[PDB]
DNA sequence: GCGTAATCTAATCAACA
DNA sequence: TGTTGATTAGCCCATTACGC
DNA sequence: GCGTAATCTAATCAACA
DNA sequence: TGTTGATTAGCCCATTACGC
């Protein structure tokens, strides 16, 4: 079970078209101030920017288009989630039972940890790929 | 369980390839001179002509070069194979059996009606076309 | 069924102990 | 420096499944 | 796993009753 | 003319699965 997809709202999609011609590389400020400014968290903003980004490259691509890429200085990343060692128990026991939580299992995760559950989804992310 | 794929020799696969430059549409007398002359039956032949066109025309559309297409008269086609009425009521039967029969059912069709499976393999494809 | 948000892997950047 | 959280790209014309 | 023979559908040509 | 045997093409850049 996934997480519910979301519908963009006319106004919201031009918002977002909007800033990725801004800027298509936004770092946390921007995206967070973006978030903020049409009603929806960040993580939704950062997926967007990933899916149009990618939607753009393969696009460029069928024009032979050259793809611009990262104008200006690179925009600054998140703050590196600091994560405890209990909160880490958790997880690996939650691992162990299941590599792939949906988003009814992480959301519960981000109840008993405390984190957000888009870290939460990396960092399944990140453990899946370091653990076969 | 399907046909056992058969491996062409290198000979073989010249006389295909040069057969195919001579007239990509070859009819029925040029497919069984070229089978006699390569020792596979017709069957095959056909198949490999009609595999090697579609690989053509996906590759002629890839590189933007148009595909000639038939030139010259086109050559006569196979006799439209006569099947009698027990003939049918054995395909009928095995139809209702299984409408996907493998290379081993097909065979013994063949035995049991003395049609070319060959021609049993387009009866099947023809009926489960017209019979959902 | 189409559009695309949600998801995934593999690689790489990069903070922190 | 190792570990791990964070970010990014993802590359083309029926489909299926065997022999090599 | 790659190359591709084997297979498939949907449409259309075409013989025969 | 209907039925059915015969022949031909097959159309593009991560994958999955939901909301519309």
């Amino acid at each position: 079970g996934r997480r519910r997809r979301l519908v963009w709202t006319p106004s919201q999609s031009e918002a977002l078209r909007a800033c990725f011609e801004r800027n298509p590389y936004p770092g946390i400020a921007t995206r967070e101030r973006l978030a903020q400014a049409i009603g929806i968290p960040e993580p939704r903003v950062q997926i967007w920017f990933q899916n149009e980004r990618s939607r753009q490259l393969r696009q460029h691509r069928r024009e032979s288009r050259p793809w611009p890429g990262r104008r200006g200085p690179p925009e600054g990343r998140r703050k590196r989630t600091a994560v405890t060692g209990s909160q880490t128990a958790l997880l690996l026991r939650a691992f162990e039972k299941d590599r792939f939580p949906g988003i009814a299992a992480r959301e519960e995760l981000a109840r008993e940890t405390g984190l957000p559950e888009s870290r939460i989804q990396i960092w399944f992310q990140n453990r899946r790929a370091r653990h076969p």
